[PDB]
């Protein structure tokens, strides 16, 4: 689809079979996810925000559908008030912005 | 134009007569620009993200011109790593997210 930004760009995910709503964010590098279980090792991963650099759980080659399509890459866990696809995902299903 | 997600959407904007670099994000509600001055009255804000919180100010109708493509708006001024664009003026230069 075409989604403008006049409301928040927000999508249904699903996640170790999970429906979740998830924020599209072309600002972010790697996808974060809110609290859950996830298969596998993790490794750290350092990540700058606004306020600063704060520690994640990076997890990967998991298996994502967003808004119905087919995504397998990175998804870190951590601290936020809302599930964030980063750039790695959504270039997996062929996003781009337009303008 | 059309911009992948393969880097950082990295643009060109001018602000208050002077030029800087500045990331397209579809995640973020308002622009937030690293300290400078702007003419006319301001109100404190506080903004959260990954890392915590920090105070900027805020600015009512402001223009911008993003990557050529003029704007107004609100703009948050304050301790950013990075400069933001956000949907309040992304929505003014016709973006879309588009898969
Ligand atoms: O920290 C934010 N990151 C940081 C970030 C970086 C890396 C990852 C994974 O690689 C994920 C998130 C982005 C903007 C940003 C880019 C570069 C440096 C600093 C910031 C994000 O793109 C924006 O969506 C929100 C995401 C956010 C939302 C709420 C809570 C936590 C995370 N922010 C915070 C933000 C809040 C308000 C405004 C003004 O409305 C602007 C930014």
């Amino acid at each position: 689809p075409q989604i403008t930004l006049w409301k928040r760009p927000l999508v249904t995910i699903k996640i170790g079979g999970q429906l979740k709503e998830a924020l599209l964010d072309t600002g972010a590098d790697d996808t974060v996810i809110e609290e859950m279980s996830l298969p596998g090792r993790w490794k750290p991963k350092m990540i700058g925000g606004i306020g600063g650099f704060i520690k994640v759980r990076q997890y990967d080659q998991i298996i994502i559908e967003i808004a119905g399509h087919k995504a397998i890459g990175t998804v870190l866990v951590g601290p936020t008030p809302v599930n964030i696809i980063a750039r790695n995902l959504l270039t997996q299903i062929g996003a781009t912005l337009n303008f």
